[PDB]
């Protein structure tokens, strides 16, 4: 959409780059909200209205084609991110799902490089990503996410999309959702926005989930028809890793009875271990809390391969069929090697109550407990803070 007259003022965030040799050294990065989370409105004389709702093509009256859409729909800068529940303090990024005044901004943001015109492209195959988190205000049904998508580095900046990454354009993930704009261009044909994504962290105070999601395309792929569906080009389910799902129930939770105690801050390490040919083999998640390394659990379930890391053997046996079919662990790793964008978000789920994350087979949460109507009766103001985001040499971030 066309950038408007209001200026964009991105939050600055200090992150780190790590080596065994020099340790963690500070870096400047900026934060940007999703393009379609910016105010979008019609050009002067075209009246009231936006330019389409999530899940739809843009309106045919203002967006009969890409060129018209580029002129007729205006995207405004955000001069004050705190209005969207987004703030930074030094190395800390706070995402508020609900504001005191009742607004539910449910922010999703990306990491911009220091120039503010390209996303910071992380290449994590053979490397580790680490961050500190405070999950105390995330009850059942809430999802703090920190994850990677193979978005285009300039947000596919182009003639009709001049805003680019500076305005948060170019979002995609393994779900192939239809958005009214894709790569900053009117989605006239109503395609889905598909790409490989590595869900490093989808979690609340009750459960913690890690999942690669493969697509059989490189980059952002606009899918049509069945390509967007379950047997299509992306892995909607991902290869899910969650202690509760492998019959370990005392690893992560609210209280001293859990190895990771989500009433207190902790550190989340994710290692992307590559084989002798440089291909991704295994994904290893452990934690650190009160200065103690908390090692990954091992699986403990009849019919589930014995392992303490995600790999092809586990994924296959736990029925991650499209993950294997669409390129398996090696395929995830090719994406990561090409370069990925970091996204961080806080959301909830009106349709399904985030049950896949923390209910039944996946956690201690009751039926109904994660509905949005119940969340606000448990924690009125859900929020998460990620701090000291840092990546680099295996063994160097903690
Ligand atoms: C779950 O783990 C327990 C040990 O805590 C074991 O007794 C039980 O048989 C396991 N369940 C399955 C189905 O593997």
């Amino acid at each position: 959409q066309k950038p408007g007259e209001t200026k964009e003022v991105h939050p600055q965030l200090t992150t780190f780059r790590c080596t065994k040799r020099g340790g963690c050294k500070p870096a400047t990065n900026f934060i940007v909200l999703d393009s379609l989370s910016h105010p979008i409105h019609r050009a002067e004389g075209l009246g009231p209205g936006g330019c389409g709702d999530w899940g739809n093509p843009p309106p045919k009256d203002v967006c009969p084609d890409v060129e018209s859409c580029a002129k007729n729909c205006i995207m405004e800068g955000i001069p004050d991110y705190s209005q969207y529940g987004v703030t930074t303090n030094g190395t800390s990024l706070r995402l508020q799902h609900i504001l005191p005044d009742g607004r539910v901004p449910s922010p999703r943001v990306y990491l911009l490089d220091k120039t503010k015109r390209r996303y910071e492209m992380l290449h994590l195959t053979g490397f580790e990503f680490t961050f500190d988190v405070d999950a105390t205000k995330l009850p059942c049904g809430m999802n703090s996410a920190l994850y990677l998508s193979e978005m285009h580095p300039t947000g596919a900046k182009s003639k009709y999309n001049p805003g680019g990454a500076y305005y948060g354009t170019g979002y995609c993930d393994a779900q192939c959702f239809v958005t009214p704009f894709i790569n900053g261009l009117g989605n006239i044909e109503g395609k889905g926005s598909c790409c490989n994504s590595m869900d490093i962290w989808e979690a609340n105070s009750r459960a913690s989930h890690v999942a690669p999601h493969t697509c059989n395309k490189k980059g952002l792929y606009l899918c049509e028809g069945e390509e967007c569906a379950f047997e299509g080009v992306c892995d909607k389910n991902g290869c899910g890793w969650n202690n509760y799902r492998v019959n370990v129930t005392d690893y992560y939770g609210r209280g001293e009875e859990f190895k990771v105690n989500t009433l207190k801050p902790f550190t989340v390490v994710t290692q992307f271990l590559a084989n002798r040919r440089g291909k991704l083999e295994k994904i290893h998640r452990f934690y650190v809390q009160d200065g103690k390394v908390i090692e990954s659990f091992y699986t403990n379930k009849e019919g589930v391969p014995y392992t303490n890391m995600i790999d092809d053997e586990f994924c296959e046996a736990t029925g991650s069929r499209k993950y294997m079919e669409l390129g398996a662990t090696q395929g995830m790793g090719e994406a990561l090697t090409r370069g990925m964008v970091l996204a961080m978000s806080i959301w909830w789920d009106q349709g399904g109550n985030m049950e896949w994350l923390d209910h039944g087979e996946a956690g201690p949460c009751a039926k109904g407990e994660g509905a949005p109507s119940n969340i606000v009766q448990v924690e009125p103001f859900p929020e998460v803070t990620y701090t000291n985001l840092r990546w680099g040499e295996i063994g160097s971030t903690y």
